[PDB]
């Protein structure tokens, strides 16, 4: 359950 992923957000 994740309404926004990011494969990268670092």
């Amino acid at each position: 359950d994740r309404v926004y992923i990011h494969p990268f957000h670092l």
